[PDB]
């Protein structure tokens, strides 16, 4: 038992909610937020810009020191810091950005990082700016994470379609 609320339940293990995730974050406060993260970590917008802004940009001033130490990720790689104010930590995760020219099959790769965690509040990886198609993204995320999952779906009207379409 979890303390997640209102989610459809998709399959064994994949649920999802029409649902600002900062909300969300901050209300579940769960011990792994998944933020829609790029190599670079630079939380500019869509999810990561909303998440980096809830935590009142202590979200980047880690992030730069972190990539400072390490160099960028890979895109369908991730990496573990601090959750902050909205979770215990947060999995930032690389999915390829399409409006960059960047391998879609690289989303399974990218939903993989999901696994080494047994509960996650996430977002579809690949959608909203990143410009893949999110009923893509739930397929792959469907048959690819096999920890339990827990989706926000930001636009109501995307988050219909979704549940609408899913097989
Ligand atoms: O796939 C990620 C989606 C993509 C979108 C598609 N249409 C509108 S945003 N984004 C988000 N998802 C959940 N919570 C969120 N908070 C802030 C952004 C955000
Ligand atoms: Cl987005």
């Amino acid at each position: 038992v979890n303390s997640f609320s209102g989610y459809l339940k998709l399959t064994d293990n994949v649920y999802i909610k029409n649902a600002d995730i900062v909300e969300e974050a901050k209300k579940v406060k769960p011990t792994v937020v998944v933020n829609a993260a790029n190599v670079y970590l630079k939380h500019g917008g869509g999810v990561a810009g909303a998440l980096n802004k809830a935590t009142n940009n202590a979200m980047q001033v880690e992030s730069d020191d972190y990539i400072a130490t390490n160099g960028p990720l890979k895109v369908g790689g991730s990496c573990v810091l601090s959750g902050h104010n909205l979770a215990k930590h947060c999995l930032h995760v690389v999915g390829p950005n399409v409006n960059k020219g960047e391998d879609i099959q690289l989303l399974k790769s990218a939903y993989e990082n999901f696994n080494q965690h047994e509960v996650l509040l996430a977002p579809l990886l690949s959608a909203g700016i990143f410009g893949a198609d999110p009923i893509h993204s739930l397929r792959v995320c469907v048959d690819t994470v096999r920890t339990n999952v827990y989706l926000a779906v930001f636009d109501k009207n995307l988050y219909d379609k979704l549940v609408s379409s899913f097989l």
